[PDB]
């Protein structure tokens, strides 16, 4: 009984029991039952993708074959999980693998009822060459009986087949496919109490709903059985490790710390601390950005819109920034990445100007197949596979060949990004921002600091001359960055001194930063033009004052309270000493 | 060798028997095995032989299975197989169609008359090829008759495209499209005119998905490399799993619906590609393979039209106009492509009215993509709001592209503002200022 | 020290034998037996000598069968086995037909003795490599006598192209033709013309069975991938499928039709190698074999003389149209490649008197393409119809395309919704206002 | 060998040991043994088992050498030993380190 000493009795094991229940798979078994009844090309094969059911549809059979749920045909019958050391035991002595292989064939073929065999993996016996090479010795017998159930990925499966032409003229595939998300629950349900046994832990019937519908909705690399099952199993761990410490899967709080730990994206933590999230966020952005509070709003009501779930689940949010030269929008991006992750350099960016018609898309979703260099996912989705909501930023997107501005439209809506390698990305609860300079000529107007209505529509002519409109009418909102004029430079300038202090190295030195009116208006009179904006204001504080004195602070000369004056071009600050 | 010296003095007779390349790989590297063997080329049946040796098979059949076998049961399985079963010859193909419907009539039989018949066959072949043609469904000829209509419940006029389609649809259905050409269609407009999204429609109305389309985007293209992403390249070359466009796609869904976007931008080596498929549907593969997609049905689009279907020359496109239109065809694709197309179709310019009936639909459709059943509107200003969406979103040369966004930027950025200030809850209802806007109804429900 | 010591006193005298593959494998691995063995050339045979040798074994086959064997029987097989089994050595191939032809007669004999004369010895060759020429067929002179009838009936116009092809199958067939130059043509013509249709009738008729040809989309040839396509790539290299699309054919049909769809679009590099193979035949593949295409009809199709030919000088092309034709090709085209095509034929215009035969035809295709045979048409308005098809399918400049197309425009597409809205069996009738219409059958089916 | 099996029903009760190595061999080999014998999975110890293991042989080396060993010695040859020898398993890493060094001094203390 060679069988015996290479596979599973899967009928012994249904026999007593010790499997899982099966879940909406009735009609996958009816179809390998089906199969399996015919008279002659009885070799049915489950295939699909990892972690869709495969092997659960013959623990299911085998069980229908216990009960006798079975046709005539199959009332008697038993099955075995083969694979193995079928292949392997023979790791000396040509033949003799071969003659294992023959032998399980015969003892299944003679006499005893009929038995079925299960083959996890058929792309393991492939056809090596055929020759004899372990796939070849079976389809002179395909037609005798020696029923068989196979299993395969699509991958798999077609490598197996092009690669052979025989087995696609002998099986029968069956398609097995990932559950809808109720049926996905329906499955977590059935096998809740395997885990809570395990565990000792229970199971909200709610955490298997969440478990179901956050798969779909969190995890593209990994299909709903296994997605929503590792969800309920990570989580029953955690839970059991709380049991242990001194419980149930929680629904909100142990699937979203769960989620939240493995992959991140902060609409799937959604902290319940509403009295600031999402409200503190504009005061802390107004101090980075001082005046423009239209920004701040307009991407701050993107925020709240993916936070509970109002945000359509495949329109990544997005804006694009145009305006005055200098606005201070790219920090702006940054400082949103701060508020949202906590994370001021999670962002992923691109620098258009070095995009071109004959490369950038692959510089940006990498090459295709058979092309030198396999960087899949160029500058983008090379890191959207780590960081799925990472905010995206394309630098002066406005010189970005329109080809790839074109491919941006992806992130933009219908978030099926994929990779030059044919490969697919999902983008969701991600936001995305593109920047322009356009709006400058319009804000140069100085028609009020702001921009007024009307003015704005000129911005968006400039806009539309340099975007197509499939662009622009898909952004959540295009948002025009403002004049600072002096009263925000003023503001800037003594922000900018102070978040310099909070950030300067450590607070050995501190300042009085009375600048007065001699050092306001150097850093706003020789600093702030309207087209370079806040750039120099930084750029001068940098420059002219933490320079000068950072040089005093090398010899020791400043002890305590620096302070802020100037020359009176020739003012460039000159800065005394504060031992 | 052992077999070799015997079979040189006459004795042993050997009759062998392998496959045209296996065959190649034998002799082409022994030599020896061609001065040993005698070959002689096996012919395939023709359809009619082949019904021949179904019916010689058929006794053994009915008896296997317990059935009865008719005539036309043996014809159908022919015939269905040359056309249907283009990788597999007619001795199996035929034989796969019998062999199994019968086994069908076993396993119903069990599973719970047994007459296998063309119908019989003819679903089972669907199920095997997905061909819906053969699941001659006639209950539902409903759908298949109105399917203008159903088309026209998405799509807003545009009739001429729709009426070309419908065509196509049933044509394959009656079995009379050519068996060799698949369907094909250019169309011509502006954009926003719903030629994509009709193309869209169709594979949403043929098997219920809209992603059941496989697309292709002409923009990506390269006479110089593009050919090969779809096609693939051949043995030798860098990468393989080859026509990651086509190629691996119609190998498994030979009845979809193939979308071609802006094929007036593709460099002409592609356009080239495409009279395979539009002609005969031989469409060869890099592997040195072929795919036979006749039965796909296969939409075109493009843009040309837009330099004289924005001369507003009617909403619905007159003469002359319309020839203008075929002047830009005409001076851009070769002869040999638009010679291909089944029906050239010009898009109409939307009417003030189909636009009002367009933001209709689009509400509809945003309003039931919510998966969440809070997030709806009553509108109020039953025309009004509507108006004000055609008034701010009838672009003659945008389409209904801008009432999408028109919608988006007015009324669904209000609606975020609003959730997430928690002004709106269900229900919402729009006002209009001069500057459309929307009304507030609050935390009280 | 298999032998070796031995043998290099002079003991144990060996007389070795071996095929130039083996003795590689063997010598430059083993250095010894380089030495030990002391290397004898032995050269192939001529003809004459190959009879030579049939002669004197000639006793031993009439002895074995018992049969008698005619000397012009013995000439006639070492003659063919030159020309037709390149696979196999010249002494072998002329034994094996000589000892099957005997062995034709033994089966017969003892069923029914005879003798074996040179046309039993040419059916056997034709038995074992198809090259119909050998058949001595005469009995089908008619066909060969009246092909361009039959193709002329298939093919409306294109009676040049057709003369043409006829007489390259019938130099074949009458063993005048060529043994190093296998026929071949380029077809230069307006699309729609029929260039690819003639083609693949000329499959139909030779082989019964258009599928049998070789098709080649040779358009599809970019510089660095065309050749590897077609011949393979050599060894070193990624897939050593050798052949690709051509040795891999050939060697299993070499009387077989191929097919370059638009050779003008092929990568020159491609055209380069076709060279060889379009004249002399010996083509190679990429692994090194020699293929040897000579027993095949070759025809090479372009679209360079649209350009002219849709001028309307002549429906049958005028002297000087023909020349800016051959202007083009000459332009396009190296001389090396066009000399060496056995003849390069200018398809005519498909004039309004064609489109008449040609709706006929289609209509009769339409019919017998069907699966279901059954739902044929009566058509009425035989004037009418064919009238309707004839004016508004003549698009001069696009050849009988559009008239396929507007068959399918009018007639199928209705045709289609007719049949899923159950209003027609069989016997579909047209009527015409003004614009072609179908009618219903008041009895659903 | 075939002994065995022949006469096994009569209780004639056997214990054996194999490696996990040799028992897929064993298995693929025989069969009927993998059905006569019950296999067990035997563990290999923590640093801090093995430690105690240690202890509990202490003395067979502190008298078989005439040394003594420093508790922490121990500890230290099993936690050494889990860093240091990755390709012998703890009950016997540890114990190398023990007896060698143990060795080591009876060694040096007992040369010329
Ligand atoms: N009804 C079910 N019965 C058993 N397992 C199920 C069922 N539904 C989902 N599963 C999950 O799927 C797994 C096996 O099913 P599935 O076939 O999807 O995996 P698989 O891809 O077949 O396995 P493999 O990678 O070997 O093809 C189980 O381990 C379980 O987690
Ligand atoms: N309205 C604003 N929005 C954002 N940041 C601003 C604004 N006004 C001033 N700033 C300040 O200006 C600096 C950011 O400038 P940034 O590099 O974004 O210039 P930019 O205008 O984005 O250049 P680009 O024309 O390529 O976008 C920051 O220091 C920021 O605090
Ligand atoms: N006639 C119509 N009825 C309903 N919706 C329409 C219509 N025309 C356009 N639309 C809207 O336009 C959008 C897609 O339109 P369309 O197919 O015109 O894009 P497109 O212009 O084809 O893009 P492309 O210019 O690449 O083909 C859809 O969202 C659809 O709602
Ligand atoms: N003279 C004719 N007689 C019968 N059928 C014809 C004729 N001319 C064209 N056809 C029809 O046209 C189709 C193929 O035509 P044709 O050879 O003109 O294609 P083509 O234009 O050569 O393609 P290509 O422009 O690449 O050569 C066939 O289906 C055939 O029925």
């Amino acid at each position: 009984e060679y069988l015996s000493k290479y596979a599973i009795d899967m009928t012994e094991q249904a026999r007593q029991g010790k499997l899982d229940p099966v879940i909406g798979r009735e009609e996958e078994i009816r179809s390998t039952i089906r199969v399996l009844a015919r008279r002659i090309k009885s070799n049915p094969c489950l295939i699909g993708e990892p972690g869709i059911g495969k092997t659960a549809i013959i623990e299911g059979v085998a069980q229908r074959i216990i009960d006798d749920d079975v046709p005539t045909i199959l009332q008697g019958a038993k099955l075995f999980s083969l694979d193995l050391a079928a292949l392997t035991a023979g790791a000396k002595y040509k033949g003799d693998f071969e003659e294992r292989f023959k032998g399980v064939l015969k003892e299944i073929e003679e006499s005893k009822t009929l038995i079925v065999l299960f083959i996890d993996e058929i792309h393991m016996l492939m056809g090596n060459g055929k020759d004899d090479a372990a796939n070849i010795l079976k389809p002179a017998l395909s037609r005798g009986q020696l029923k068989v159930i196979g299993a395969t990925t699509n991958n798999e499966y077609r490598s197996i087949v092009e690669k052979d032409g025989a087995f696609e003229r002998r099986f029968q595939k069956i398609e097995v496919a990932e559950p809808s998300v109720r049926q996905t629950v329906a499955i977590l349900r059935g096998l809740q109490p395997k885990y809570e046994i395990h565990h000792g832990v229970r199971i909200l019937d709610s955490a298997l709903v969440t478990a179901a519908q956050l798969a779909k909705r969190y995890l593209p690399y990994r299909r709903l059985p296994d997605s929503a099952l590792d969800l309920v199993d990570i989580s029953c761990a955690g839970v059991a490790v709380a049991r242990d410490s001194k419980q149930n899967v929680v629904d909100s709080d142990t699937i979203s710390e769960t989620a939240a730990r493995l992959t991140g994206i902060p609409v799937k933590k959604l902290s319940e601390s509403e009295n600031e999230k999402l409200i503190h966020m504009e005061r802390d952005l107004s101090s980075e950005v001082v005046g423009q509070m239209d920004a701040i709003k307009a991407v701050s009501n993107a925020v709240r819109l993916s936070r509970s779930g109002l945000a359509n689940p495949r329109q990544p949010a997005s804006f694009l920034f145009l305006g005055l030269s200098g606005s201070g929008k790219t920090e702006l991006a940054k400082k949103v990445a701060g508020f949202l992750f906590n994370d001021e350099d999670m962002m992923i960016r691109v620098d258009c100007s070095e995009l071109s018609e004959k490369y950038a898309v692959s510089k940006l979703l990498g090459t295709t197949a058979g092309y030198v260099g396999y960087d899949e996912g160029g500058f983008l989705t090379n890191q959207l596979q780590y960081k799925p909501y990472s905010v995206l930023l394309f630098d002066e997107v406005e010189k970005a060949h329109p080809d790839v501005l074109t491919v941006m439209l992806q992130m933009l809506d219908d978030g099926r990004i994929t990779s030059g390698q044919g490969k697919t990305i999902d983008c969701s609860n991600c936001i995305v921002i593109m920047t322009s300079n356009l709006g400058a000529e319009f804000i140069n107007s100085q028609q009020g600091s702001k921009i007024q209505e009307s003015t704005k529509n000129l911005v968006m002519g400039a806009v539309r001359q340099h975007f197509r409109p499939e662009f622009l009418n898909r952004i959540s909102s295009i948002v025009i960055f403002n004049k600072l004029s002096r009263k925000a430079i003023h503001k800037i300038v003594d922000i900018r001194l102070k978040e310099i202090e909070e950030r300067f190295e450590q607070n050995d030195k501190h300042y009085k930063l009375n600048l007065t009116q001699e050092a306001k208006d150097f850093l706003a009179k020789y600093g702030y033009s309207d087209d370079m904006g806040a750039r120099p204001l930084n750029r001068l504080i940098q420059n002219e004052i933490l320079n000068k004195l950072a040089l005093r602070i090398l010899k020791n000369e400043i002890k305590d309270k620096e302070t802020v004056n100037v020359v009176l071009e020739e003012c460039l600050e000159v800065l005394p000493n504060h031992e």
